[PDB]
This record gives structure tokens, C-alpha cells and sequence, in this order.
């Protein structure tokens, strides 16, 4: 059987949730189901992103870190996978995948999702990045309610998904030690108590598996087929040594057109075999801009969802005029956050006049979208590591670096402005009192930030 159509090579992109998912063409478009989530990432990761910098890779840090970085994404991918999870989206080093299935099967799944978590560390059991180092994850899980919410034009499409469950599994996954599955409240309500040994964990609700310790008739293998009577997805029969069933999807005009929405134009030039297939694989200066939309404890989905969609037709026309691309979407604790990017394939240009002005008109039309609390965009601009990350069925293009996270920390810790690094406001094409110097903050994961400034404007008011 001939695999390799571009149909095919977009499916890789996306989670079975879109691949196979059949919706309408209004934006926003939501839906509501039930479902595990696993949220895992690596540790030792940020360690090595320093490492690959330097001279001593001699011009192939990028592409000594994709390497090394897929190599072990990639393992953790196909565990999901044969465990019957769909992998949602990647970040970075991390990736957020889901199991849906029927309120009656969430106990039962959760133990196969408790398995897959643990077989998942058995991977990197006495791993190393390089000789010193050690290469060990975090996992968080949770389970309940979950929405979708997919949102775009007529070009381009978006999806997330929310709700406490989404929430739950962010803040279980951060209390995680390396080497730890910690469960969420509900999911630990939810699970086959019977069968998980638990550990509290100290001013937390969230609990700690310390082992699956199923009865003495008890059979994984056995469980599992049952298990995937309730997977709409799962490869089986014929296609039994696929690890997805998107791997078969076959040529289909209108399929594509929907699918390729989602995926940024450099990538569907590679898919179309018109670039280099190791071309995305690049340290390059860039700037990053990272918006964060703040809604209300008490606000739901159904109202977040057009507001979302609001702000997001603005972020498009902005980027378009400033040659920017959004690289992806996060939500959590009622954040909507767009990681923003000037600079990548193909678009470097009066960058960072351009990313500030870009950030303000970006923060003065949020800031009146219905709905929309606070509005909050960090600038940061630097080297980054940008690639496709994951396995050969199961991957996304990606940005990695230390004016990420710098960005992404800035739009957390300084709300309701727009604020910049040293480089942006040094290297800009703007006056001296267009900003302000601000108090510096430490900050989670942030070396020295270096000064810090807030990009007040061209007036006074
Ligand atoms: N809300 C949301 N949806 C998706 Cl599909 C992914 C996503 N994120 C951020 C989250 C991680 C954990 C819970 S939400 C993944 C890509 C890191 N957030
Ligand atoms: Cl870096």
C-alpha cells in the first residue's frame, strides 16, 4: 500500500481530533466530550539548548539538536500511540496528548493511561543527554470534561482544547518531579482506586502514583483489547502494524483544503517536495512575540470561544501587514496565549520597530474585544532553535530557546502592558521615551532577563 501523499504528510501534522473530525465551517466551532489528557515534558532539555549554542557544534547545533531531541520525542510517541492516545499539540521538548472516550470507560482508561505514563519513564530508566547529564520526564494526567474550540478564517485554522480537566493536567504536570505521574483530583476520584497506589503530595489535592498493582488474575494485554472496542482510531486488522490510521488516508480534495489550513505555508512547500526537506531545521534571530488574553474565574467556553475568535482575526491582519506568523496556541488558567514569531522561513526584514508596533496595535484591539480582561504581550529577541519535532507520523514545526521562555515569563509577570527586552528596545528604530525601564522581576526559568522594558507608546496617554 503507497502511503506518501501529501494528504497523508499534512495528517501528520494534526491529532486524529482534526484528521478525522467532521465539523462545520462557522468560526468559532466548539464541542464538548470526555477524555484523559497526558501532559509530559523533558527534563535536562533547557540544559542541552545551551550545550547546541556554542562553537563546539560548528555550525550543526541545530541540527545535532533535532536529531537528539526526535530520538527521544519520538520514543515517547510511539508509546502513546500504541497506548491509543492522540497527540494534540507539541511545545518545545513537551506535548499534550488525549484519550476520548465515554464517561463509562474514563476508569478503565485511566489505567491504560497510568500504564502508557509508566512505561514512558521505563524509556529513559538510567538515560543520559550526553555522559553527566540525565534525560528523565515529568508527567501530569487528569480527566473529565473537555471542549474544543477551533477557530480561523477562510486560510487558516486553529484548535484548542479547555476546561478544568486542561487546567488540571498543566498543574499536575508542574508539581512532577522528574520521574513522576502525578494525577489530578478528579482523576484520582475518577480512577480504579482498587488498583493505584498512591502517595499524597503535600499542600496539594493532586496525588502521586507510586504503583499499579493490578489483581493476581489480572492480564495488560487482555485489559487492553478491551480497552480499544471503545478506540474509534485504533489500527487493527489489516492495519494492525500502523501506528495510525491516518497513515491510510487516501487523496481527497476537500479533506486537504480543510486539513492544509492548519499547517504554515513553509511546511506544505516541503510536503509538496518545492523546499529542502532539512531547510526548517535552523538557529536564526528572531522576535518573538507572545500575547496573552486574560478572561474571568467564571467565564465559559461558549463565551470564550467567539472572543478568541475576535481577537484572533485581528492577530492575523497585524502579522500579515508586519510579516509575522503565529506558531502556535496555548490555553490555560483562563489564558489564551499566541506565540507569535518575526523572522522565520523566509521573512527576515526593521524587525523590531515593526514586532513593538505590531504588539500595540495587537494589545489596543484586544484590550477592547468583549470578554477579554486583560491583554498582555512580552517582545523578546534573539537566537532560537526552530525544526519540526516528533516522530515521522506525529510531528508539528516548533521554537525553542531562551527568548521563548523569556517572552513568554514577561507577558506573565508584567500584565496588562506590552513589554520588551534589551535587544528589542536597543536594536529598535524608536526614541528613548516611547519606553519605560521597569522593576526587574525574578522570574521562573529566566538566567538574568537582562533590563526589561514596557514599549509605553508614541503619547504620554
Ligand atoms: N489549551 C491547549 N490546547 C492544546 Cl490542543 C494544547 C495546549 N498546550 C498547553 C497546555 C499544556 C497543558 C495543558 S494545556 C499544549 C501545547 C502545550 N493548550
Ligand atoms: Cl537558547
Amino acid at each position: 500500500e503507497f502511503q506518501d501523499w501529501p494528504i497523508v504528510r499534512i495528517a501528520a501534522h494534526l491529532p486524529d481530533l482534526i484528521v478525522y473530525g467532521h465539523f462545520s465551517p462557522e468560526r468559532p466551532f466548539m464541542d464538548y466530550f470526555d477524555g484523559v489528557l497526558m501532559f509530559v515534558d523533558i527534563s535536562g532539555f533547557t540544559a542541552m539548548t545551551e550545550k547546541f549554542s556554542s562553537a563546539m557544534y560548528m555550525d550543526r547545533g541545530a541540527e545535532q539538536l533535532v536529531e537528539i531531541l526526535n530520538y527521544h520525542i519520538s520514543a515517547i510517541v510511539e508509546k502513546v500511540l500504541i497506548f491509543g492516545g492522540d497527540i494534540l499539540k507539541f511545545a518545545g521538548d513537551a506535548l499534550l496528548a488525549l484519550w476520548r472516550v465515554e464517561r463509562k470507560q474514563l476508569k478503565n482508561i485511566i489505567t491504560v493511561v497510568i500504564k502508557c505514563s509508566l512505561e514512558i519513564h521505563g524509556l529513559f530508566e538510567t538515560q543520559e543527554w550526553e555522559e553527566g547529564l540525565d534525560i528523565r520526564v515529568k508527567i501530569g494526567l487528569a480527566a473529565g470534561h473537555i471542549s474544543m474550540l477551533v477557530f480561523g478564517d477562510e486560510t487558516h485554522s486553529h484548535f484548542l482544547v479547555i476546561g478544568q480537566a486542561v487546567d488540571d493536567v498543566r498543574l499536575a504536570q508542574n508539581m512532577a518531579q522528574m520521574n513522576d505521574v502525578i494525577l489530578s483530583p478528579n482523576c484520582w476520584q475518577l480512577c480504579d482506586r482498587s488498583m493505584i497506589e498512591i502517595e499524597s503530595v503535600p499542600d496539594q489535592r493532586a496525588v502521586k502514583v507510586n504503583f499499579l498493582k493490578p489483581p493476581p488474575n489480572f492480564n495488560f494485554d487482555e485489559f487492553f483489547t478491551k480497552c480499544t472496542t471503545f478506540m474509534h482510531y485504533y489500527p487493527s486488522g489489516e492495519h494492525k502494524n500502523l501506528l495510525r490510521l491516518a497513515c491510510t488516508l487516501k487523496p481527497d480534495p476537500e479533506l486537504e483544503m480543510s486539513l492544509q489550513k492548519y499547517v504554515m505555508e513553509s511546511i506544505l512547500k516541503q510536503i509538496d517536495n518545492k523546499q529542502l526537506q532539512g531547510y526548517l531545521s535552523e538557529l536564526r534571530p528572531v522576535t518573538i512575540v507572545f500575547v496573552n488574553l486574560m478572561f474571568e474565574d467564571q467565564d465559559k467556553a461558549e463565551e470564550i470561544g467567539p472572543a478568541i475568535q475576535d481577537a484572533y482575526m485581528h492577530i492575523t491582519s497585524v502579522l500579515k501587514i508586519f510579516q509575522g506568523q503565529i506558531n502556535k496556541v496555548f490555553m490555560f488558567d483562563k489564558g489564551c496565549s499566541f506565540l507569535c514569531v518575526f523572522g522565520f522561513p523566509g521573512e527576515k526584514v526593521d524587525e523590531l520597530t515593526h514586532a513593538l508596533e505590531c504588539a500595540m496595535d495587537i494589545f489596543d484591539f484586544c484590550s477592547q474585544v468583549h470578554k477579554i480582561q486583560t491583554v498582555s504581550i512580552g517582545v523578546a529577541s534573539g537566537i532560537v532553535f526552530c525544526g519540526i519535532v516528533g516522530h515521522t507520523v506525529r510531528h508539528e514545526y516548533t521554537v525553542i530557546g531562551q527568548k521563548v521562555n523569556l517572552a513568554a515569563r514577561m507577558m506573565m509577570y508584567y500584565p496588562g502592558i506590552v513589554t520588551c527586552d534589551s535587544v528589542t528596545y536597543n536594536g529598535s528604530n524608536l526614541p528613548a521615551y516611547f519606553f519605560k525601564e521597569l522593576p526587574k522581576k525574578v522570574m521562573k526559568g529566566v538566567a538574568d532577563s537582562g533590563p526589561l522594558y514596557q514599549y509605553w507608546g508614541r503619547t504620554e496617554k
